């Protein structure tokens, strides 16, 4: 019962590495879950809702992993720890490149996606800005920008150099370079006094 | 002749404004520029290819003001320079939000318009590349990041943080002050040690 719904969510993301949720069928779907056609509209309105459910598990994952991070103490120097954090995104979105992927393209068809993604933004944005917050209280970062804005510019900054990293975009940053990349410009702007 | 042709980029523009390209038909477009339907076929094969027009009109003022700029003396300090720089792209694509937004959206079902921003993206990754090599070369950059991958994640932060400002997304910083945010951003990183 759960284990349809869970073969459903496997099969997708399988066949989601290899084409695009628009060349997906629900009968693909249902036919990799073992199940029936009818069976699967038990399960899932649609292949679109199917997306909605293994995109929410990424995100969920993603944002689990950091609020672990925030509640260990961590012991290391500024950089490393812009590092682990920014390393949560790194990796739990480029384990899931396909989902990944397919949620960013259908921001622009669904309220859902987008709703969704800007839930999410805006509460890593405002877990950042409470970080800088805390650093510039500490007097460790300099009081510049706006630490929202600054967290916000950010944090976009992120969500389209990863994407265009995992994606192959032309231009993108080499996957393996975008860590370190994303961490010097954080690192600068965040301590930078200029 | 090439009024007609105008007239139809204008009315396309015009129209975008209220409404997305998918609910604009041909028969706008060409009601709105006072010709007839097999008449506006004569001049584009598609709304889409209409769209594509006016992006690289759009896209070709960008990179012309840009060319302009790096052809002049222009006396001022080093974050003056990125602002001005920067500001190219803010004032360029913040006179026409409607084809901004039109275009973006269509990077996903057109190659054209995907191969036309990649296109350009990469010529001003290469630019903002070259002037940061020069900066380096006369001591006033430390050698920190490789510099086109340094350039790629700022143009790649410029690009998503200057359209979330413009579509006024949820997050965005405010279109008042997204100039302020990326040149800090810029600045620090380009000539932050650390
Ligand atoms: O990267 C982000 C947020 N983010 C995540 C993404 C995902 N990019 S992505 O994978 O290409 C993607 C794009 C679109 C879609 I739909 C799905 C995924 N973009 N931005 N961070 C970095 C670290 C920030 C942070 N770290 C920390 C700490 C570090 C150490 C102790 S606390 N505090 O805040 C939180 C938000
Ligand atoms: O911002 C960019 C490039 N860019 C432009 C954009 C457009 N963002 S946008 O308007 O939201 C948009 C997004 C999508 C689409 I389709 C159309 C527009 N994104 N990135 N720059 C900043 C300045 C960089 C530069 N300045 C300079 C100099 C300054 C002063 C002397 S030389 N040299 O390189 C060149 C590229």
């Amino acid at each position: 019962g759960d284990d349809r719904e869970l073969a459903i969510l496997a099969t997708a993301e399988n066949l989601l590495e290899d084409r695009p949720l628009a060349d997906i069928s629900v009968d693909d779907l249902a036919k990799g879950a073992g199940i029936s056609r009818p069976t699967f509209y038990f399960y899932f309105p649609s292949k679109e809702a199917v997306l909605l459910t293994l995109l929410d598990r990424v995100v969920n994952q993603a944002d689990m992993a950091l609020q672990t991070l925030a509640e260990n103490p961590a012991d290391t120097d500024r950089e490393n720890m812009w590092r682990t954090g920014i390393n949560v995104f790194f990796e739990t979105f480029g384990s899931h490149k396909a989902v990944t992927r397919a949620g960013q393209a259908a921001r622009a068809t669904s309220v859902e996606v987008a709703e969704l993604w800007s839930t999410f933004m805006q509460k890593w944005i405002a877990y950042t800005a409470a970080v800088i917050d805390a650093e510039r209280d500490r007097g460790a970062a300099p009081r510049t920008l706006p630490a929202h804005e600054l967290a916000t510019a950010l944090n976009l900054m992120n969500e389209r150099t990863l994407f265009a990293s995992f994606a192959g975009e032309q231009p993108s940053v080499p996957e393996a370079r975008v860590l370190d990349t994303l961490v010097h410009i954080w690192v600068t702007s965040i301590y930078g006094e200029n």
